[PDB]
């Protein structure tokens, strides 16, 4: 049936969550873009 | 019968991982909110 | 091994998302390390 062309597209959305732990580190990295005061 | 109703569901909590992308404009914004230092 | 088995396991992976909204805490815990200075 099409229940598996639906079943594998989750799989893909299952790859974007694992990708969002970089958001922790990220903040480190943002020392230098926050390095400068709001509206420069 | 429960698979059905449960089916959709995913597609649902599909919607809430593209709105965390919003949360690294969030850190530039906190930065005011949370300049005061450390309370706890 | 069946088709049920690949069912829930969309579910462990639907906890997942949930946790990422506790990351707002983080950028308060982090702002000390915001008042340091990139490593190197």
């Amino acid at each position: 049936n099409w229940l598996w062309y639906i079943r594998i597209f989750i799989i893909i959305v299952g790859s974007l969550i694992g990708l969002r732990i970089v958001f922790a580190v990220l903040s480190l990295v943002n020392r230098v873009r926050q390095g400068y005061s709001p509206l420069s």
